RNA sequence: CGCAUGCG
RNA sequence: CGCAUGCG
């Protein structure tokens, strides 16, 4: 058994930068593995990945693609104050929100600002 | 129900410029859609990604990534009697083939001359 | 000897377009180099780089990897407005600051509006 | 103590893929190094370089700019069939060859085709 | 500004 | 085509 936590900082150790999108889809990715307890499986299928030479990039996209709670999933909201709030590396991965956008098409999650407005995060 | 020529037409109308890069991946992904009898599940994903704010040219890279006959399929190898049968907008798009292309990866076909030397399309 | 203007109409002459990053870098270089009385350094980099065959804008970047009042320099705060304040051709190239900026590695100048928010211009 | 052939190992296994313009500069750097007996010190040098969180693109840059061997060095002449004969990913940086040539100002090699033609690869 | 790698 | 990282 591993925790959200442990899991989250070995997935952050093989990215490169910083506040990319793939560190929030990192985030994203653990907290609804941790609420489905799907930690277990998401490790294993990282592990696999990585040990086949695929990038860390690559494994979690094919983790969105693999793991069941994933599948035909909405991305999850994120209540922001302002764009700043926004991790550093991914105000150009902004888009306005579609009516049904899906994790495994790359809408890591949706950003919501105080007077409702949302932005798309994609991959 | 489409035709390989009408999908072909749609997907370069959509398209800036004439005989570039992704014109030659549009008749990649008919011949290959064609005879695997996908057209229709390609003109489908195509929508898909324009609808949710996709530019054509990503469309086209989502269909390789999405649709399973372009999963990791290696690319058409295309003879060619000399380097200026390619279009000369894809000239800036070629390099030297690597050990084993994908077209999910953005290796689109590979040009073969007559003495063998070969010249790689990648987007 | 050569001054702080003469250079950097030295270098704008070999520039394209209008408030360009790289006519930030330009101003970014003089200043630092007047300062620390490097301008004949500078110039002789910017001359011998462009002998070479590198881009001005290349030559410029040379300049922040070469000259020793650059290494590991952090980046001016120049201090604005609002975002309108920044010339056009900047736009583009504006994101979020990093930790620990330094202009050897692409950071240029920071911008910082009334109420402390602030914009890195990259390279 | 190391040998050449370890040495490369060690360093190709830090690069990011295959018959880039690094990897041929570590060929260069491992072959002056062994001919000068500097292969420790290079050794030493790269591996301070990663510890302080440097990348190996980096490292390498350092060496040829700290390592006295190739302080105002002259890049070697590499003798080459046809242009298909350079690493697949150095083709575009080529460039013709400057009077003076120095591998601390990025010149990695000069490639020397049968026909006579000389082509500079620069960092 | 350009190249390389990764990803879509 | 775009984004990210690295390098010049
Ligand atoms: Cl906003
Ligand atoms: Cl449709
Ligand atoms: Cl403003
Ligand atoms: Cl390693
Ligand atoms: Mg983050
Ligand atoms: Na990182
Ligand atoms: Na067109
Ligand atoms: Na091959
Ligand atoms: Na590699
Ligand atoms: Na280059
Ligand atoms: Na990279
Ligand atoms: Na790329
Ligand atoms: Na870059």
């Amino acid at each position: 058994d591993i925790s959200a936590k442990d899991l989250r900082n070995i997935m952050y150790d093989h990215l490169p930068g910083f506040g990319t999108a793939f560190h929030q889809l990192v985030q994203v990715i653990c907290k609804l593995g941790k609420d489905s307890n799907s930690l277990d499986i998401i490790h294993a299928e990282f592990q696999a990945s990585l040990a086949e030479g695929d990038s860390p990039q690559c494994a979690l996209i094919q983790i969105t693609k693999r793991v069941p709670i994933f599948q035909d999933a909405a991305p999850p909201v994120i209540h922001i104050r302002s764009r700043g709030d926004i991790p550093r590396a991914c105000q150009k991965s902004l888009r306005p929100v579609p009516p049904s956008p899906k994790i495994d098409r790359g809408w890591v999650c949706v950003f919501q600002l105080q007077d409702g407005k949302t932005l798309g995060l994609k991959i």
